[PDB]
């Protein structure tokens, strides 16, 4: 009869329907999680419909939700605001999160009007946090599969995932972007297809290696020149102060050296140890490289 109670019940039932539509895009594990969440939401709906006469959820449910919160929190690294909807699954889950927030406001209003349902409000808040975490986890999983595809180097998974909205500039715990892996393995086509959609050529790993430094380290002319036409920093310095030309001279790639020189590389740059690329060439006894470097 009371309008707030009916509105809260309707909003919760909408929330459980949205959970139902979302639960068809996840694996078995999140599917089971969402099913027991449906069970708890139905319990809350039954409790509210009786004005607290029928016993509802128990504190074990909230403890379980907090356990899940911690479990998915250890596996996520939130650093800045992210645009919702990285992939279909994340978008569905975040929509469910917003509906959960609406139902949470409804339950809070009902509690303020009647003094019951505080545990339901806490459960819904935990549900909102859990859905946000699940969306971020799905995004991270897609990024990890993208990294796996880049390491494999055969581009079908790369393109299907990139079209699917997987984060292009996601990084491993080492800090390597898919561009870094593509440069390391030696599959350029992935490098171009990633660079087309705004891939940052100047990404920095935890080891100081940019994609261009490591790519030139492997002696891959094609990938390096593709990076250069895409605005690669010809004189970017690593964690040891090395420019691309220093590492180019380290393995004696004359063609890489001359390409870098054509694009503004500094022959006499200083690293942390003070070594210059020309002096590096002199040290190893290669004379044609020094002649080109001079």
């Amino acid at each position: 009869k009371d309008s707030p109670i009916i509105e809260a019940n309707g909003t919760l039932d909408e929330l459980t329907s949205f959970i139902g539509e979302a639960k068809h895009y996840v694996d078995e594990e999140m599917k089971g999680i969402l099913e027991e969440i449906q069970n708890d939401i139905y319990k809350i709906m039954g409790e509210i419909g009786s004005k607290g006469k029928i016993e509802g959820i128990s504190e074990e449910r909230i403890a379980w939700l907090l356990k899940l919160i911690l479990r998915y929190m250890e596996m996520v690294n939130l650093k800045s605001f992210v645009l919702p909807g990285g992939t279909l699954e994340s978008a569905k889950l975040d929509v469910c999160r917003t509906i959960a927030r609406r139902a949470l406001r409804k339950v809070l209003t009902v509690t303020r009007e009647f003094g019951i349902g505080a545990e339901a409000a806490a459960y819904l808040l935990a549900l909102s946090d859990l859905l946000f975490l699940l969306a971020r986890v799905i995004e991270i999983e897609l990024g990890k599969k993208l990294l796996e595809a880049a390491r494999a180097g055969q581009d079908d998974e790369v393109r299907i995932l990139m079209a699917n909205g997987a984060d292009v500039n996601a990084h491993d715990d080492q800090g390597s972007t898919p561009l870094h892996l593509a440069a390391w393995i030696g599959h350029p086509e992935i490098v171009e297809v990633l660079l087309k959609h705004g891939a940052d050529v100047n990404a920095r790993d935890t080891d100081g290696w940019t994609p261009l430094h490591l790519a030139a380290d492997n002696g891959h002319l094609e990938i390096v020149e593709v990076l250069l036409k895409y605005g690669a920093d010809v004189n970017a310095q690593d964690a040891y102060g090395l420019t691309p030309l220093h590492l180019a001279a380290d393995r004696g790639h004359l063609e890489i050296v001359e390409v870098l020189l054509k694009h503004g590389a500094d022959v006499n740059a200083q690293d942390k140890f003070g070594k210059t690329a020309f002096d590096i060439s002199i040290d190893n006894g290669n004379e044609d490289l020094a002649e080109i470097l001079q």
